[PDB]
C-alpha cells in the first residue's frame, strides 16, 4: 500500500541500532516509534535517556524529532520493546543514519511502483527488496549495482515483468 516495514524481520534484534521518532515524554520515560519497522511502539525509560537525571526531560529530547537508540529487550507476545539512547556511541549514530537513508531511498523507490502499478508494497519487498538484500547485504546496494550490471536481477521474480521494467527504468534517472 503506502507503508511497510524496511526489513524482513518484524521485530529488531537485541543490540540492534534503530532509528526512532519521539512521540511523547511521559513520567516513566519516552515513547517512540520505530521508523524502520512500520512505526511499531517502543519505550526508553528515564535512566536510559541519559546519565544525568533530567527532572526536565523536554530539555534533552525534543518531541517530533528522530533519534538513534539501541534495542535492549523485545517481548514478542505483548509487542513491547525496550530501548536505550544512553548506550549509543557517536559512531553508532553515524552508521545508523547512513543505513536509514539508504533504506529510506529504497522504500521511496518501491513505493513509486507500488502506487503506479497498483500493487501491495509488501509484495514488492518480499519479491524484490528482501531477496536482493539477502544476496547483496542491502537492496540499495543492489539497485546501484544493477545500474551497471543486469546480472543483479537474475533470480528475482517480480509480481509481473512489467513492474521490474518500470523499476529498472526508474532507478536509472537521478
Amino acid at each position: 500500500t503506502s507503508h511497510c516495514r524496511f526489513y524482513e524481520n518484524k521485530y529488531p534484534e537485541i543490540d540492534d541500532i534503530v532509528m526512532v521518532n519521539v512521540q511523547q515524554i511521559a513520567e516513566m520515560g519516552a515513547y517512540v516509534k520505530l521508523l524502520e519497522y512500520d512505526n511499531i511502539e517502543g519505550m526508553i525509560l528515564l535512566s536510559e535517556l541519559s546519565r544525568r537525571r533530567i527532572r526536565s526531560i523536554q530539555k534533552l529530547i525534543r518531541v517530533g524529532k528522530n533519534d538513534v537508540a539501541v534495542v535492549l529487550r523485545v517481548d514478542k507476545e505483548k509487542g513491547y520493546i525496550d530501548l536505550s539512547k544512553r548506550r549509543v556511541s557517536s559512531e553508532d549514530i553515524i552508521k545508523c543514519e547512513e543505513k536509514y537513508q539508504k533504506s529510506k531511498t529504497v522504500h521511496s523507490i518501491l513505493r513509486y511502483c507500488a502506487e503506479k502499478f497498483q500493487i501491495p508494497l509488501e509484495e514488492l519487498y518480499k519479491t524484490i527488496a528482501w531477496p536482493l538484500s539477502r544476496k547483496f547485504g542491502h537492496a540499495y546496494e543492489a539497485f546501484k549495482l544493477s545500474i551497471i550490471d543486469e546480472t543483479v536481477w537474475e533470480g528475482i521474480e517480480p509480481p509481473s515483468k512489467d513492474v521490474l521494467d518500470e523499476l529498472k527504468n526508474y532507478i536509472s534517472k537521478r
